[PDB]
């Protein structure tokens, strides 16, 4: 199936997705709520479980840097890379690889915006795992902000650290979680 990238300089852009996760509207809205409160320009994202690279995509529309997508699925990891190619704009970084594995490994360069959409089978206590080590191993910076996609039957998130929770919302059956570290 396709999507459509929905802003900035791709607006319009089909996408390409992987066999289902299973919105527009939780995609226009989680964009809407960060760029109301940041300025993409200049930014350095990370799209973790990136799937389709839906999320990291629209970033690099909106004017983003650059954007890592990490993926451990190699048929998604092929959709994602023809999405860069549909999409014709710089700054995207593939890593295909078990996503908390790469998260543990760390990184000496840290991104402004993390988007994580983890698939069903991941329990919310361990996606609290990566959201600290997020915190700890590089991959943050004073005010990143962290926005994770989840079904609203998972359990919600625990933030570590010093993260600052912005208010939750709910679309349908989603639960958007959204925060900034202090």
């Amino acid at each position: 199936s396709m999507t459509r990238i929905i802003g900035g300089v791709a607006g319009g852009r089909r996408i390409a997705v992987p066999p289902r996760g299973t919105t527009d509207r939780v995609r226009e809205s989680l964009f809407n709520i960060v760029t109301a409160r940041r300025d993409l320009t200049g930014l350095a994202v990370l799209d973790l479980y990136a799937g389709s690279g839906a999320l990291g995509l629209e970033a690099l529309s909106r004017g983003a840097a650059s954007v890592l997508f990490v993926e451990s699925d190699q048929r998604s990891a092929a959709v994602i890379a023809r999405n860069i190619e549909a999409l014709g704009l710089s700054g995207a970084t593939l890593r295909r690889g078990a996503v908390a594995a790469v998260v543990a490994a760390g990184t000496t360069s840290p991104v402004d915006l993390v988007l994580a959409d983890p698939p069903y089978n991941v329990d919310s206590a361990d996606v609290d795992a990566i959201l600290a080590a997020l915190g700890t191993n590089g991959w943050t910076r004073e005010g990143t902000v962290a926005v994770v996609e989840r079904a609203t039957t998972c359990a919600p998130l625990t933030w570590p650290e010093g993260w600052r929770r912005w208010p939750q919302r709910v679309y349908g059956d989603t639960r958007l979680e959204l925060a900034e570290r202090l």
